[PDB]
């Protein structure tokens, strides 16, 4: 049959650890113990092979920096359970609190691995409190530390209530079970009470056994912590030293014991390919219609392009014809492969909750959905703010023009957050992105990986436009030079769209009027076409409301094209009668700084035409929130580092567009237009 | 002699040394508060008075609070501040304890034998434990901490300390904002712990000298003055660190911490003399003792520049006396300076003065060309207290203001930023009349440009980075310098043969030697010939770039009884140097940088291949628990945009650093093009 292993034995996990937390060492140690790419499949039957069946682990590689928010979001939808790794000395860093909140947004069950207990300043219970106070979750330690820093030897398994020491003989692969030292028995009982009390709340059956004063069994306690972890109500917290080889194996047992299988988490959410406002879902079952997400597009030197796909429902098989719901084009599934630690296992059937790499995919971009052509769905669409910043790139030679095209094409497949266009007005290639850093990365990879020699302009703000005056304009396009004529005529009432709405909200008020129905769509298409070219300074209108209330028709000269042009001419007059204003992208800035530099940051954000919002107070770090125009945030990283001696950190993301002041506006309006 | 108003024994040059987030600002603001009663204007050095928490001292001591940077990395700014302060008050968090970023400045403090006190701040916050941090100073910092206080109550229950010298509990009255305190008996729950640490305090003070050691071994109890005299001798010798504690935010302990400065930190005459070198010979080591009688020497440790206020040059007088109207020497620039008005920054006002004696600090107004790190001293017995080993700028960019109206304002701003940071230079290439700023790297220029926009309100655009090329010769040749002219009634005669050769590997500048002793060329003109070579060395000979080093020896020449003059020989010497382009076989040099990259083993290959692609030369690397260390020598011109490249290839997980190491002949590809442009 197509299914090879029960779904209950799958574990789609991702190690979520930031700079200086032990990501690389921990990931390399996992592939080591399991032995005795975007996604690696490994097997694990327990530290002591104490489990009846051999579980299949799909290690999903998560990004190192929160900077790219959609990259982190996508990885959290691919993994089912996450192993958040923190430094026992550094504790909870701000780059950890960011991915943690996004994890809550996708109800991602998770384990907390307090790594590096051998380094100085290491304190397990100290980091546990931060998860409860800062991250605001409910950590449930199932282990305690034995020895501090250089004297760290192992942990105490609160479920077995027996000390765990690691034998360096076989590189910490095995361990010995001794009794807990009397100097920690008192502390062990205290946290075992909180563990059992936390597991008892799982269901009524365990809660009643707890209130009766009956001691819960090892299986009952684990079943309780599991139900609460899968419900994201607690976080089994374990500890160890990946570099010293002490704790990793128990951390792999915890994945089986408390992280969920692809069928124990909520169904994947999606939308109808023909309607963005129609929400659908897919259950983790081989019987349900096929749906998969291309979460990563890598390059390989032996099989070529590798499109890594996460199958949420149905079965993906070689030879099957699936649909690319985002492009609306059919795809023929060819060879498929699963990346192992050392091997590269070829396969032809990938069932629900499993992951595999697809070979020879024509036109598949990261974030695209592969699904059944009879019952299609889009698992990831929009949710991306249009590019807020752009840079003009021009190749020095013709050889750079062809090479630049190939480079942006492949870079576009890996990163869908950036766009490319040719400015026919200046004949320069314009690349648009989410920020200065994002464009610097695209330009850097284009020069190093594709050898593209080119000149780049300074970053430009991706301005927009909108109207405020409600006015009625006449669209007229007439010509009859000879025995052939063209006739397009329509009166349109323009008005500002509601804040939040995108595109055009067109309304036909002359339903069954003199202007035939088949031309109405052409009038709408004509307005939308001019909205992209702009009306004030060549920038596109965010939204608009148009209503055709009158017009005329010619029995022989009227055609869809004549009305489309007529509608465009009426929209071009929206520059005077509309009283349009230039809009600029505003970013939601959040700065974490010691109380000492709060004033310097507040004054600087205010200087950047920023709008200060309510600020919070965190452990030894004030949280300063503000809404600042992107154009005033160029080089903020450098400014923040000077004013805070590199002690402060910040993050910003698009929030909305806002009218730019006259100072900037006037200059940009008279830059090319008038 | 009558210039001094306060004995030197009553001075205390102190600096609060605290890891970021240890209570440095709160502690410094509370010090200026208690000293003002026994907003506050910020300044590089603040002078305050303190006669004790209870005014228990006979004389009123003068405290010079030196503002220290506190960078996590040990920069030249931290080193300089340790030489300015005489005693340091190292502040640690009772909860955070001793962080590794503190162990770096601590060792550099040992390098300059800086006596110091340990103030364990924030005893009210959670995780606070005094004796816990004390052990870290002994285990991690490897020093000998001597607690003279113990904590009363932990965290939210923290009320005060126990003075082991007086053996009396100290509780602070919030009535007058912790300015006063009450002396009660030690609680029975800490009497046992108090005796234990008093034994270690007395035992640590007894080792001070033989007199106290013998009285201790005889079983005789040491008196209060004997114990304090012992801890003081040990602290000034940097053998112990009197450790005190408190909560600056809760106003409990700061006043006793000020008493400890008087009781255990040293006066400007109890620390070793300041070291230095002869301005004309870097291998000649000199020193200056803290005495008004010794020759004058001072260090400009900070230049406070403002876009509206006048520049303030803060100077630390180590020896002699600095007086208004005196003509001192700027041994680093070799230019005379006229001391104008001087002021000392107090808590609120600015007290004016005209005499700054040894061990004292003051701000100088209207200074012509005085840069951070320059030395001001006696013209007859000069000295350089700090060599500016800073390598000349390796990168440069053309800077243009967004509004041409800010051209004059931009020039003034870049000028003041150059006085604060001597690694940054500003010039106007007479060839284009464009403003060119030079620095140590792209990041360094970004910081200078950012500060110019925020602190000086001047926005500007920078062009693409340019390599700060240099030149050098390799051929040993003899060239004839000749400048002869006769306008008829007036003549000009300059003639001299010079033997040029490449300078010594480690020597910089010009090594001029006059070997035509008793020749036709009079001695009065030799200095002009030297000045002529040095002037042409800066203008370059191959592509308009300056020669790193050179050796010149005038071996022959001629002289005219009426037409010869210093200017004619200076020009003659320059013409001879310009011919170093053909006969010298000069080559265009480019700065090579020592690059160090810390990355997880995973991206080692990508970084090695990228450094090699940048014409880099890989060196032996190490394996640190924080990641693999990749070292390489790479031309700066190939390192532009490295920060961005490293972030792409390592997903921002890797970090790097680079510093000038040496100059190397640039490849023909670039050279040929630049050489042909100069003509």
């Amino acid at each position: 049959m197509a299914r090879t292993t029960p779904i209950e034995l799958y574990r789609n996990i991702g190690i979520v650890a930031h700079v200086d937390a032990g990501k690389t060492t921990t990931t390399e140690r996992i592939l080591f113990y399991t032995g005795v790419s975007a996604a690696t499949t490994a097997f694990w039957q327990g530290s002591t092979k104490q489990f009846a069946h051999k579980y299949r682990f799909n290690i999903i590689d998560t990004p190192g920096h929160v900077d790219f928010t959609i990259e982190v979001e996508r990885s959290l939808r691919v993994l089912d359970g996450a192993v958040v790794v923190f430094s026992g000395a550094d504790g909870v860093e701000p780059q950890s609190e960011t991915v943690w909140r996004q994890a809550n947004k996708y109800h991602v069950p998770r384990l907390a691995y307090i790594n590096k207990m051998d380094r100085q300043g290491a304190d397990f219970l100290r980091v546990v409190k931060q998860i409860d106070q800062r991250l605001g979750h409910h950590p449930v330690p199932i282990q305690l530390a034995i020895g501090s820093e250089e004297n760290f030897m192992g942990q105490i398994d609160l479920v077995k209530m027996k000390a765990i020491y690691w034998n360096d003989a076989d590189q910490g692969t095995s361990y010995r079970e001794e009794e807990i030292p009397a100097e920690l028995k008192a502390l062990a009982d205290e946290w075992r009470a909180h563990m059992i009390e936390a597991a008892a709340e799982a269901n009524d059956e365990l809660t009643m056994k707890f209130l009766d004063g009956e001691e819960l069994s090892i299986e009952e306690i684990k079943a309780g912590l599991r139900q609460r972890t899968i419900a994201n109500e607690i976080v089994p917290t374990i500890l160890g030293s990946s570099f010293k080889n002490k704790g990793v194996p128990l951390m792999l047992d915890a994945v089986i014991d408390y992280l969920p299988a692809p069928s124990e988490i909520p169904a994947i959410r999606g939308t109808d390919p023909d309607d963005e406002e129609k929400h659908l879902e897919r259950h983790a079952d081989d019987k349900e219609p096929f749906s998969a997400l291309a979460f990563k597009i890598a390059t390989d030197p032996f099989v070529g392009t590798l499109t890594f796909a996460r199958v949420y429902s149905g079965v993906l098989s070689s030879g099957n014809a699936v649909l690319n719901s985002v492009k609306g084009k059919k795809e023929r599934i060819g060879r498929m492969v699963q990346m192992h630690a050392n091997q590269r296992a070829e396969i032809k059937d990938v069932c629900a909750g499993d992951i595999a790499a697809l070979i020879g995919m024509k036109d598949v971009t990261t974030g695209d959905t592969l699904c059944d052509m009879d019952k299609p769905i889009i698992l990831e669409r929009m949710d991306f703010p249009d590019p807020v910043i752009s840079v003009a790139v021009e190749p020095k030679t013709k050889a750079d023009q062809e090479k630049m095209g190939i480079a942006l094409g492949k870079l576009a497949q890996e990163d869908p957050s950036f766009r490319v266009r040719t400015d026919e007005e200046t004949g320069q290639t314009i690349i648009s992105g989410m920020g200065e850093l994002h464009l610097d990365i695209i330009v850097d990879r284009m020069r190093r990986e594709f050898n593209v020699e080119a000149n780049i302009g300074k970053p430009q703000v991706a301005y927009r436009e909108k109207i405020r005056n409600t006015c009625e304009i006449e669209g007229r396009f007439v010509r009859q030079s000879g025995g052939r004529g063209q006739y397009g005529h329509c009166w349109i009432r323009f008005a500002p769209g509601d804040e939040g709405k995108e595109g055009l909200e067109f309304i036909n008020e002359i339903v069954g009027g003199v202007v035939p129905r088949e031309y109405i769509p052409a009038i709408q298409k004509g307005i939308e076409e001019q909205m992209k070219n702009g009306v004030l300074a060549g920038y596109p209108l965010i939204n608009l409301k148009a209503a055709v209330f009158d017009g005329s028709y010619h029995d022989v000269d009227s055609n869809e094209m004549a009305y489309k042009i007529a509608a465009s001419m009426a929209t071009k007059q929206l520059s005077q009668k509309g009283g349009a204003v230039l809009l600029e992208p505003v970013m939601k800035v959040e700065v974490v700084t010691p109380e000492e530099y709060q004033g310097d940051i507040l004054g600087d954000l205010s200087r950047r035409r920023g709008m200060i919002q309510d600020g919070d107070e965190t452990p030894a770090g004030k949280v300063i929130r503000a809404e600042v125009p992107l154009g005033e945030m160029f080089g903020y990283a450098t400014s923040m580092r000077s004013m805070t001696q590199g002690r402060a950190s910040f993050s910003m993301e698009f929030t909305r567009y806002a009218e730019a002041p006259a100072s900037i506006a006037d200059g940009i309006v008279k830059k090319s237009r008038g």
